[PDB]
């Protein structure tokens, strides 16, 4: 895969292309079911629920709910899909994903291509009980909600995946942090936000219990210091019951090397790890350790993940790695995690979240 599959399916296809057969592939359960067996020391307690590992995959890997099963089989701890949008929706035209492999970076300007809420409810629906079983055996189901390009009213757009896919979640994911459309990423501020939330709260609040799904806000790792303390402040002040740490990023970091490093988009991968590691100890501090943080941004190693569990998060996710690494590098993330875990004295995952901000 690492040396052998990946480099024939990269260079063969188009980045998008080689996405879909991917998602095609995982969603027929065409991998080898992961030897990997997760050790007790990789599950953590967090957001409600039961993770068996700590490694999720990203929102954008499995946009409209088609492969969930598929990425279980693959060994993650938990699945998050979306974004979801409202209405459906086809995103930006393409070319609109792009590979840097001397970077082991991808930048995207998908735009929330999306099926939409209607046709992911569906879905979903289709498995409920089936996850309801994956949730109760440590396998949770994340819903990451966005918006339609053409809304005029943001926040009744998450209202409206709040009371459509709120039911079929573990947690949902209040993405205010895509590069890709235009005015998302004002909905951090301060005001936006708290008005923001407050709505998508009171219609999670309005969910019979045991459809009642934890909500959690996914951040940028391109904020203002000033950002940050307005986020932190309004997910204390409201009760948000996490953050997703970080999206791609519009920076593009001095030394990226890939001819399409010039291409507007999300930067994921490698050169986002360390922005984002740093964005979660900041929230971390910010929210005094109380606040859930999954962090996300560069993770293709144990070392990765620990180093943000370490700084804050409870959980991880990953997606560009898989892009460059295929299926193994899951299994690969928790056995080096193990280890390091081991090495460090760690009784286990739960044992390092945050352990730096000890030190
Ligand atoms: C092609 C593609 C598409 C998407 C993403 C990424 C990529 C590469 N990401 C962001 C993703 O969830 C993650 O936050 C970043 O990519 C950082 O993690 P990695 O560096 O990729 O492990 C993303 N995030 C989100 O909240 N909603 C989405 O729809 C998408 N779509
Ligand atoms: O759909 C996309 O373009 C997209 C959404 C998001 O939240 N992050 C990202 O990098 N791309
Ligand atoms: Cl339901
Ligand atoms: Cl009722
Ligand atoms: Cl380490």
């Amino acid at each position: 895969y690492a040396e052998h599959l990946m480099p024939t399916l990269q260079g063969l296809l188009d980045p998008e292309s080689a996405h879909r057969l991917a998602v095609r592939f995982t969603s027929l359960g065409l991998l080898p079911r992961a030897r990997f067996q997760d050790s007790d020391m990789l599950e953590v307690r967090v957001l409600g629920h039961k993770f068996r590992n700590p490694v999720g995959i990203a929102a954008g890997f499995d946009k409209h709910g088609e492969a969930v099963d598929g990425l279980y089989k693959m060994g993650f701890g938990f699945v998050e899909i979306g974004s979801v949008t409202p209405k459906p929706q086809e995103g930006n035209p393409r070319p609109r994903v792009f590979r840097l492999p001397e970077d082991q970076a991808v930048i995207n300007r998908y735009g929330f291509n999306s099926h939409g809420l209607s046709v992911v409810e569906h879905r979903l629906r289709a498995r409920q009980q089936k996850q309801a079983k994956l949730t109760e055996d440590g396998l949770p189901l994340g819903v990451n909600l966005g918006k339609n390009k053409t809304s005029v009213d943001a926040a009744e757009d998450y209202a409206e995946g709040v009371r459509v896919l709120g039911p079929l979640a573990d947690y949902l994911v209040v993405n205010v942090s895509s590069p890709n459309t235009a005015g998302l990423r004002s909905l951090q501020g301060k005001a936006e936000l708290r008005r923001l939330l407050t709505k998508v709260l009171q219609e999670r609040d309005g969910l019979r219990r045991v459809h009642r799904p934890a909500v959690l806000v996914k951040i940028a790792p391109d904020l203002t210091s000033q950002d940050k303390e307005d986020i932190a402040s309004v997910v204390k002040e409201l009760g948000i019951d996490g953050l997703i740490v970080t999206n791609t990023t519009v920076s593009r970091p001095a030394g990226l090397q890939g001819a399409l490093r010039s291409e507007t988009g999300g930067l994921s991968g490698k050169p986002l790890r360390d922005l984002s590691t740093q964005t979660i100890r900041e929230m971390y501090a910010l929210t005094q350790g109380r606040v859930p943080i999954i962090g996300v941004g560069g993770v293709s190693s144990g070392q990765d993940a620990l180093e943000k569990i370490r700084a804050g998060a409870s959980l991880v996710q990953l997606y560009t790695a898989l892009t460059f690494w295929g299926p193994p590098v899951v299994g690969k993330v928790k056995r080096e995690l193990e280890a390091l875990l081991k090495e460090q004295g760690f009784g286990g995952v739960t044992d390092a979240i945050g352990a730096d901000h000890r030190r």
